């Protein structure tokens, strides 16, 4: 399949590298986060990518508590992917990177990412941190009420992406450090996350906004049914603020992503699930290769009208292209 | 489907009643658990079901930080289990209580259950607490390895049942205690500790095992590809202890119920990705209805073939009640 | 859910009621015929209990494709059609009509269709498989060539045409010799359709007109199921296909197809269906009378899909493709 | 995966070679006819290439099916047996055998079928539908009472039957007028064995013997897709089916039939199988040398199954049904 969208493609700036073993695959993966019109463009071109929507790499400003220097760092991946852009328009979007560790500077950039340079979104790595930063700050909170509304003024889509969790908050996977990141610390950290926007009402009060997850929806779509379903010979109304059930939310605010989880299966349940309409191609390039992504859903096992609006058409609804 | 087993099926003592808002429904709840003989045997006849295999309720005996205590109450339990079964012993069979904060005393009161008292297994509530119960211990650690040996040995499987992580380790949840519980956070500690258990390498030490999930793998087999596969471009070995990939523990000595997940959509994927041969039906009752469990798994979009299995030849063999 | 569209639901005039007399046993025949005949009471009654919103009428089978007299075809057919408009006008508000066409002639059957659809405002035509004309003894399938200005016609109109099933006759039907259980619903009917369906795609009829919008019932007439297959048997062998037509089966069927689910109440279909051609060409039907409008809708309101794709299939496929 | 069993493998002998000919044009047709009559050279390097341990070998299409003649189909099938038990003794340790039948002469074909289970250690019967016999004008369907006793012996013998495909007689393919390419593969392939499965199940010959098992190719010819509604069209209407069999069509499909993969390499068809049938009753196949081996096995190695089915239905379901353990 040619001209297809993809929206979970990194990058990176000096000042981020180094928050993502040392040999030549470490090398090949700064490499790749440094590359944005040579490398990353010819693979596009090999493996029917038209548009590709970039985001800085993380946790990059999720993790840098000092709200001065957020900010900064911020503004400068933000100007740093709107020159990289302009080099080919026609092939490159971006989503703003956010200093949320200060509510009122996160707003305001977003605001001129979105209209001054014309970013489609924004992207974020999961809670922020600041002061200390030893305290993990979920954005259902109240202070970012007034964020959401401007996110939804702007009507562009967040993406909801993984960070791990600070190791206070991560004992359980103490002696086993190989399940932190993708292989599983990831999902759980980026799934209770929106599960708490869910549950704070948020969509309540900004139902317009579009909430974006990758990795197949970091495994929210196979386990639904069971979040608002258990116990269900209990007939006693929800205890969360939020006025209906968990996959009401799901269903009408959430688009998942095929990034870094190429499996027929899973694809098929989530279409089973939240539908085709709401599954958008993606790679999670540099951390994955856009030819395994690519191969992998060329040939996935669904109907090709569902390939066509999965790999192009359900972003360029979304993205208004 | 008529001849069902069930094995995520729960009862509780007075001891650990507590364990389980006000009102006509926490009223009919322990109504339930401290029932085994009258309303669960009425409903197993009107519902297809042959064969309850019953486990004390949760968290019981993982969260008594002391072990002579945790050690008794096992034992308390494991008592009135077994006088219960012997009234109906063509109806009701067991999973053992173990006072896993003690490996010694676990591996005795297994042994004691499943040599004496004619146990097929037994049944834990995740990591235990002792001491000062500050410190969630998982069955992955050295001191445990002994235990695992004599579960091997014995030939009965381990079913590694929820419980909600310590508060000091559920900061995420902050806020949101409607996320703790069967909404969410029983998944996310039982998922975690099966990864632990797998990367360890216990299932290279001790191939045989057989360990059971319930609510249908607690979310595993959605991501089972992307833990393993995930950044496949980098071609380094895993540094975990475990020879083998997490998929093929999973595969090879894991089985999952269907308990509190009655969701056809759930059941395909889970048929597609570790096969009907290792799935199982169950019902979590009393905190699911077992009409609500029977009535879904009854119309299941699945083969008939694998209604039989699932509902009741797989756990037949598993337990080896043919012989 | 409420507010679906269903798109194969019958009945009769007192001049094809007999037709249907085979397709139940006795007992049941003079409940069939009351269904058959009942449009503004029971009917409607079923729909409001059962979330049926918009039901778009059609006659029963075979009807005006088994009257091989022209003249006599055009006659059942226009009154047919006059029927259907004025019991439509009762309640437009629910009740939508497909046209009953005299395809033993052409010319005959092209005119009707322009009438039912420009003066009486029906939003398309189902016919009952091949035609019979003359002796009857010949099934004329709607791939030959005489039929292809009512195609042309079809597509400037730009309504949907329902292939419905209809039993082969009786020298085509030797392979169910002995076996009258295996024609009708439960097998004959799939083939006669998938078939001609084929003949379609194959006589290159979508390359001539490729807006053409064609509906099946049963999901597809087995058609999903065995799709790749279709195409793709002997791949190994990198020659064209040798029929007329300059694409593939699956590509006709997937740009010019829909199927519903009328009287095909099977969950694993329905999924096999979504992954072969997609929730956007699937649409609910029930087939009632022949079906119960309360199995239809309590197995389409628990099936195993999306809560978007039971919208989707349950209604606004239907009123997109019908223009509502 | 390696150790995969393969069970509608086709060969010919040059007295029915010609039955394939239709097919390919040419230089294809000199191919295929390569194919059709190796089986010691080409097919066991493509099996050591595409981990195929045991092929199950039988005869192309509709070879002695279309011989009216009854002494000529038993002396074409004895010899294309013979032919077959020569062949499979070169490498016993990689070949097995299906017998073909003179079914038009229903004792002989039971004698047959005896002689090569018994003599010849054959493991069942691979039959191309219908039989024609005499004037050869009308088929002759396996439900029908004569073939009785010949079902009988072939569930003493307690081996399969392969209810392979074969194109409808001229006079009852008016349907495909016209149209030359509906014929075969395309579709009246699955059509003519689709029906001829259900009239066997219709005749209640699974009630008379339960211990049968008939395999299908193709995944099951289509049935899989419409079996809810071959039982429950009409469901309103409670009375009992009108055909002599005691229970439901699902009911024999789902406990005397086998399908196999030969020649419909989708994923989806094979889930909606598995959702169907189940995983234990599905069979690799290729329908070599109609089919590419690579382009089977490729395919089967990567579908969309648990890996514990991959086994199953690649391997341990054949060597079960079989007795080859
Ligand atoms: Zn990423
Ligand atoms: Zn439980
Ligand atoms: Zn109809
Ligand atoms: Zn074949």
């Amino acid at each position: 399949m040619q001209g297809k969208v993809a929206l979970e493609e990194h990058f990176a700036i000096p000042e981020t590298l180094q928050d993502s073993v040392p040999g030549d695959y470490w090398k090949e993966l700064q490499h790749r986060l440094l590359d944005i019109q040579d490398t990353r463009l010819k693979l596009m071109d090999a493996h029917g990518i038209e548009t590709m929507i970039l985001s800085l790499n993380a946790p990059a400003v999720q993790a840098i508590p000092d709200r001065r220097k957020a900010i900064e760092i911020a503004r400068r991946a933000n100007d740093v992917l709107a020159e990289e852009c302009a080099k080919r328009p026609d092939r490159f979007l971006a989503f703003a990177a956010l200093p949320l560790q200060d509510p009122d500077a996160a707003t305001e950039e977003l605001q001129r990412c979105v209209n001054d340079l014309g970013f489609v979104g924004a992207l974020v790595n999961g809670f922020s941190q600041e002061g200390d930063g030893q305290t993990p700050l979920y954005y259902d909170l109240p202070q970012y009420r007034p964020f959401w509304g401007e996110v939804e003024k702007l009507d562009v889509p967040f993406y909801l992406h993984p960070r791990n969790p600070l190791p206070q908050d991560s004992r359980i996977y103490d002696g086993h450090p190989w399940l932190l990141g993708p292989t599983w610390a990831f999902a759980q950290e980026t799934a209770v996350h929106a599960l708490r926007l869910m549950a704070s009402g948020l969509f309540d009060e900004h139902p317009r906004l579009n909430i974006i997850l990758g990795h197949m929806g970091e495994g929210l779509p196979y386990m639904m049914w069971r979040i608002d379903h258990r116990n269900a010979w209990v007939k006693l109304p929800p205890r969360y603020p939020a006025k209906r059930r968990f996959m009401d939310y799901f269903n009408e605010n959430f688009h998942i992503t095929t990034s870094g989880n190429f499996r027929t299966q899973t694809l098929i349940d989530a279409i089973l699930e939240i539908g085709a309409d709401r599954i958008l191609f993606s790679t999670d390039w540099p951390f994955e290769n856009i030819d395994h992504a690519s191969d992998w859903f060329n040939a996935t096992s669904i109907a090709e009208a569902d390939r066509v609006k999965i790999g192009r058409t359900n972003a360029r609804r979304l993205f208004k292209l």
